[PDB]
């Protein structure tokens, strides 16, 4: 069992999880191939939409949806990608970008395409101008997963550097922005530029921490390549020569100093004439994608079992 | 900073204030400290004290030995973050042929006699012992002045190096020969994980307390003699966090290395493979663990 230490930090969930996850999973369990019914539950059990409301919890009520799609389906294709190689898992992505642009019609016989296509057109047709944000920071995301730096050696402070795309950092901040209908102009997107680099690698070692047995499981019995290791754990656990488990004790102590960075630079930017009212909603905005990715990460079946 | 639960319980040697007082003395008389205030430095930093921690159940005729050797290497290594990679290395160098003897010291330079001296005196009470220490100390000084420290260094990359830089496999010797005890290669063979995980203990828990003032000595001595080379400001650097945060983390890291090493000796135990020498030795080695911790607590060298 893993004791998490003090937080600070308070978790929220949106008010209409239970029906936008029934909505939401009802559609991938309609479009969606699985290979099994026991994938079909596995799915179910993750709660792809309850980690997107855990994300953002003060998101539109019109908006939290698709954000719930956009998450669903990249978890669905990243899961793909374990078991291809970074050639075929290049070309499974790059088929998908046009598509996602809208510029290329989807194959009404493949699934991950319309599903992808009729996501990006409904999007854009809500908020044309803030879900064209969102484009390039998912194409980051995406395009991450294939980066050949995943087959090179990388100590603690490469990493973090790199999956800050991998955890789509950029791609959370910006579906943030656009479910919350929280527009910033372009001098306020570069004054907490450090928050989120700091929320960047929260994100990615709490994920670690508690994606680890999952992901060590993928190494032994998927593709060599798309389902290689990379993570923060199994890293310190080289470095510092201990077992991966002590490993996370001790990266969940460092997530907590993350926390108080994150208090700090807040309050920085506030004591600085820098805080805009629309920086204070995104700033709290980046906490509850902190905390929520960590509640979610402790209950979701996903990694449990 | 408030230290987490460790099981390890610290033992000073029971002579600790007698051989402090002779070592401490010899020092004040033949070293050349260039004035009060570092004489009394010198008699704040309780360097024999720290050596009765490490090594608490030393024989009471060879306690006095190992007190002197980390001593001199303490004022050694403090001369050194004076001076430039060249010329640290040029002093180091000049001391190594008169450590084993075949180079006789300018009397009339303290640094060369004490030297020269202190390991004639060691050879003399057990010179199979003494000779083995011989090697790990100049590793151990040689790392002083390796321009690795000069080049960005990961985590990983660091506790290999500082395994030399802590000294280690001296302290390992030193305490062998400090209470006579005789270990086959075999067997040394044999706790070579234990050793390796110990040494990142002892180099963190330095790291953490000593932060501080050698912060300032970067800030004040030479660039390349006293540059930071600590797994404090190397954490803080890779996590993006303050050093303060990376000390709390470190702690919590080496707790972990604690874990390790009791899993490690009782892995060791269920086969049959901890001889009476080595559960003295594996005991000892813990006693430098909690010994370093209670030491790097408490002194002056750190606190002021
Ligand atoms: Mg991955
Ligand atoms: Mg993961
Ligand atoms: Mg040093
Ligand atoms: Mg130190």
């Amino acid at each position: 069992h893993l004791e998490p230490p003090p937080s600070t930090f308070q978790p929220l969930c949106h008010p209409l999880v239970e029906e936008v996850s029934k909505e939401v999973d009802g559609y991938f369990l309609q479009h969606w191939n699985f290979p099994n019914e026991k994938a079909r539950k596995k799915f179910v059990a993750a709660g792809f939409s309850r980690v997107t409301c855990l994300y953002f919890p003060k998101a539109l009520d019109d908006r939290i949806h698709f954000a719930c799609r956009l998450l669903t389906v990249l978890f669905l294709i990243d899961d793909l990608l374990e078991y291809m190689s970074f050639e075929e898992g290049s070309a499974y992505n790059e088929k998908l970008i046009p598509i996602s642009r809208g510029d290329v019609l989807p194959d009404r016989s493949i699934p991950v395409e319309y599903i992808i296509y009729d996501l990006w057109e409904s999007m854009r047709a809500h908020d044309r101008e803030m879900a064209d944000e969102i484009l390039e920071p998912v194409f980051l995301f995406m395009r991450a997963h294939t980066d050949r730096t995943r087959a090179r050696p990388m100590g603690l402070g490469g990493y973090l550097e790199y999956r800050e795309r991998d955890v789509g950092k950029e791609l959370l901040a910006a579906l943030m922005r656009f479910s919350m209908g929280l527009k910033l102009s372009p001098s306020e997107l570069q004054r907490v530029r450090e928050i989120d680099a700091n929320c960047s690698k929260h994100l990615s070692v709490v994920n670690d921490i508690y994606s680890y047995e999952k992901e060590l499981y993928t190494s032994k019995t998927a593709h060599s390549e798309g389902g290689i290791l990379c993570t923060s754990v199994q890293i310190l656990a080289q470095e510092a020569d201990v077992t991966a488990e002590a490993a996370k004790r001790v990266l969940f102590v460092m997530c907590r100093e993350w926390e108080l960075r994150h208090q700090l630079l807040v309050a920085r930017l506030s004591a600085e004439g820098l805080e805009t009212p629309g920086l204070a909603a995104y700033v709290e905005g980046l906490e509850y994608q902190m905390s929520g990715n960590e509640l979610w990460s402790q209950t979701t079946l996903r990694y449990s079992v």
